[PDB]
């Protein structure tokens, strides 16, 4: 049986009480956040708080299909936060892509693919995104970009696909957001390609859960929580708040 | 905030709800499993169901200090558990003393520590103990032993350090016991140094959160769940069941 | 007696001949090869043209002593070789292991020992690895793996064990070598486990005799038979060529 | 190339200095035999040594035709030689009728003919006699028939089809001046149905090339050896010896 989780409804309810009791922890830039530790829920809403910027992911999706390790390889005008974590020749890790495409990475997506395709009842489907050597990696060449997805593990039951996401360390606001966008879309690839491989299997997408060690908002996101604590809406302009 | 979790006594009461209603998994050895997918709990008992055996785990903890990658190693007589995943060679992979103190896995200890010691508030303590090579390492000489821990987090927090314990799959009977057993050393261990290195400092252990991808129980032990389920005995003799 | 047989150095020059006089066949991918017809010769030497590779052949020994049908389960990465057979679900149908060692061919290996442990003379001491439904099961399931290996015949004469190796189809570069290296190591233990059931037996490995249907080299490997004919020597670098 | 092979004359040359020299080997019936181990020739002749008699064999190809497991069905007296092979219940497995055209056996002869009309260039046309669980069927019911003839591979080259016949034991003056008429029979068989599909392939049987594990002759007819030995005479009458 799949455990009886948290929502993403209650984890809003949460960090609400959070910010409420002026629960901060100090951010390595100095700013506060208020934080989750230890948080499991699924994911059964694309974000927590804030607005669906559909044009922002597709353009991060394409950059993981390139698994270009260099942030000037985003299509279009990269983003700022990108580029204040990339290092002097504007390379970075976290390239999902990368991670679970790169034969440089061992070929993560398709040895989960044949480990699936083998034994559906298998506890080894699993995409390793970070590596040991992380350790000294973070900071190569000056970049700040230590790992945040660890590993992601797919488990077949009743015929439904699980994805169980453990995050070290992950953004409410910008990151969740993006980085569910990217878990659907490699869930639905995987389910997809196990189905093609065999017509008789008839797998779904099942839920993706979500666990993460430090789930946070900054403080510049804090009029977010407030006004959804107030009003019940997960988004308001920074000018109408 | 510290998640509100799920604690080992509703562990107890989900795993005796999936034998009560016959859910089984086929493991890859072909015998019957009653599982949990995507668990997560706070470990505020050393045990699920069965009995400590103190002795077993020392010889254990003797082992992980060796670093030794060879079952042999194991003081005295090397448990037949171990004897059948190692390689035509005696060899193994999961070491999780290797894991966490040899130069050849990065130096995870010694690198948290600095982490944590620099940065009291960091996110990124963290002990990475699987390696994306684990796709073709699992097997390397005939072994089977695909690491089960991926990465351990500690995040220290009102002066409480706690660990993010995130795991692929457990075994709820012998697993889970040896495992704990081993994650609560490293955490006072991590505790201590932290505090010998500063007196003011003045932390203390906190919680073990617990994420498991599967955490299961093998047929051959479903009489101690069934036990439990009719009597709320964590333990029976076979003899006596 | 045992027959007047050619040997390796023969079967050498006779596949330069072959090459000489451009006797090509068309395989069934559409490549070239030239082919000796109804081979039979001592083996007398562990490979023909090419490299030893015994990282290679001992990944492959310790997956057909696994019997595993699947070829995920050789240790390490998988050879595209192996990959490009194998059906939907990565299944195969040569492993020799399971050939001589499975309860589901029938116990090869145990019931040849029984054979010629009670009879040293026997004519039916007999490894039988292919199958009449071998005719429907070659494309199960989309694999591409008929049995190359039909039968090995084991004679006990003057106190030595004789192996008659009967092969269907025998790639000269990268199957000779393996699947020799094999059968060597199969014939080396029955003489093992026939002297350790009786210490006056005395028998010591005798001829390795190898009969091809087809034996042949792949265009993709001429260059090593041309080598050989100008210059006697066995290997060359592809670069070096 | 088809392979430079013996011819039957040296074969009988050879079998001539086996006796000459007092090479035997004890049958399972306790009666001395001299042999040829791993022999490879091209079946160039009907007979080894002794006389054809075309009436028997025309008995043994109506049997073969009928694919009945039953001695009594040899037309007329069953030869004792069938007798005292056969079961309780007058049952044998050594119909080779039965072998190539019984669905029970897989259908060789039509797969095989299926595989040559559409690949004539392929390795994979094989007939398959004999089978794993031969190690438990050749004394069923108390029968004493342990499949001597393996396989039958043809390889369609130059416009002929070569049969590669491997035998496990074959008797040097019964048994082969028997099997080797069959073996005749179905690679013309086999020419003339490829040659009705197609008219264009104009088809002609080619060389049969004889591979036999353990290829001896049996004490009573030493004489036979013998009397070739001295005059070059490939018959004598018992009588006239
Ligand atoms: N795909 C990503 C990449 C990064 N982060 C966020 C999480 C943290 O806010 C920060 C990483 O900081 P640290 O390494 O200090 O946790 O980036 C995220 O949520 N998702
Ligand atoms: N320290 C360890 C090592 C192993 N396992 C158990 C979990 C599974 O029962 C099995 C590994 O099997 P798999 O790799 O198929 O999950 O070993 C565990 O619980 N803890
Ligand atoms: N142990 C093995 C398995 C396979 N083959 C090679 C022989 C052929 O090159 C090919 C099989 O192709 P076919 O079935 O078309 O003969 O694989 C081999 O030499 N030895
Ligand atoms: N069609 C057949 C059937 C049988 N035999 C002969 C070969 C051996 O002389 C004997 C079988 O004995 P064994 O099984 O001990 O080899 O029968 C043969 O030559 N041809």
């Amino acid at each position: 049986m799949i455990s009886d989780s948290m929502t993403v409804e209650e984890i809003r309810l949460h960090l609400g009480l959070a910010l409420k009791e002026k629960d901060f922890v100090v951010d390595k830039t100095g700013v506060k956040t208020i934080e989750i530790i230890g948080a499991s829920f699924v994911a059964d809403e694309p974000f927590i708080f804030g607005a669906l910027n559909d044009e922002y992911i597709q353009r991060e999706l394409e950059w993981y299909k390139s698994k270009s390790l260099f942030v000037k390889d985003i299509p279009g005008e990269t983003p700022k936060i990108w580029q204040q974590v990339a290092s002097s020749k504007g390379e970075i890790n976290s390239n999902y892509g990368w991670a679970i495409w790169s034969e440089d990475n061992y070929a993560q997506y398709d040895m989960c693919l044949a480990e699936l395709g083998q034994n559906p009842d298998s506890r080894r489907g699993i995409m390793i995104y970070t590596r040991p050597s992380m350790q000294f990696d973070y900071n190569k060449d000056g970049m700040s970009d230590f790992m945040c997805t660890n590993t992601v593990q797919y488990l077949i039951r009743d015929k439904k696909i699980n994805a169980v996401v453990n995050m070290r360390s992950n953004d409410v606001v910008f990151g969740f957001r993006n980085d569910y966008a990217w878990q659907k879309y490699v869930l639905d690839k995987l389910v997809s390609d196990l189905n093609a491989g065999d017509s008789t299997r008839q797998y779904k997408a099942g839920s993706i859960i979500w666990n993460v060690g430090s789930l946070h908002v900054y403080s510049r996101h804090f009029y977010l929580v407030d006004h959804w604590w107030k009003t019940g809406e997960t988004h308001i302009s920074k000018k109408d708040y």
